[PDB]
Parts: C-alpha cells; sequence; structure tokens
C-alpha cells in the first residue's frame, strides 16, 4: 500500500539519521573516523564523474525525447554566446593586464 512505501521510506531515512547520530558522537568525542571515502584525488574524480554522468545518462531516457525541434528562438545558443564572449574577454585582459602591471613592477624592484 501506499500508505506502508511512505513508511519504509521514512524509517530508511530514520536509520540513516540515527548511524548519522551515531558517527556524530565518535567525531565529538574524538575517536578516529575514516575521513568520507579516500585520499587519492583520481579515484574522486572517477567517482565523482561516474556518478554524475551515470545519473544524466540513465535519466535521459526518461524524458522520452526524439526531439530536435524548438520554437524560432529557444536556448542553449544564448547560454554559449554571453558565457564564453566573457571568458574570453577575461581572459585576454588578465593576460594583458599580468603583462603589464607585474611583470614591470619585478623589473623596476630589481
Amino acid at each position: 500500500e501506499i500508505s506502508k512505501q511512505r513508511t519504509f521510506a521514512v524509517i530508511l531515512f530514520l536509520i540513516i539519521q540515527c548511524y548519522k547520530i551515531y558517527d556524530l558522537v565518535i567525531l565529538k568525542s574524538g575517536l578516529p573516523l575514516s575521513g568520507l571515502l579516500f585520499k587519492n584525488y583520481r579515484f574522486n574524480f572517477i567517482s565523482k564523474y561516474f556518478i554524475i554522468d551515470s545519473f544524466f545518462l540513465y535519466v535521459l531516457p526518461s524524458f522520452n525525447i526524439p526531439r530536435l525541434t524548438f520554437k524560432p528562438w529557444v536556448v542553449y545558443l544564448q547560454i554559449l554566446a554571453m558565457l564564453l564572449l566573457n571568458i574570453f574577454i577575461s581572459s585576454d585582459h588578465e593576460f594583458v593586464l599580468i603583462s603589464l602591471i607585474m611583470t614591470t613592477w619585478r623589473k623596476l624592484y630589481t
């Protein structure tokens, strides 16, 4: 029943929060927990993008979209535009900036 499904989801959440309160009592008593997962930056990248790419590719069929038909003027283009324009501008600016607003100073000091 929908009543029992809701109750089971709330019980499973309460079990997770009870385990969190236990690990918190360990944390506040100064006892060793073991990080989050691992200290290898590469495994962190692989696991982070495994979750993100898998979630995107798993949910993408659920939209049932076969569907490349926008009304006259609709998205993605705007995001690309302003955003990258700004990016490039900033980059060039920064480059020139460093070039004549730092390097020169260093030379003078020397």
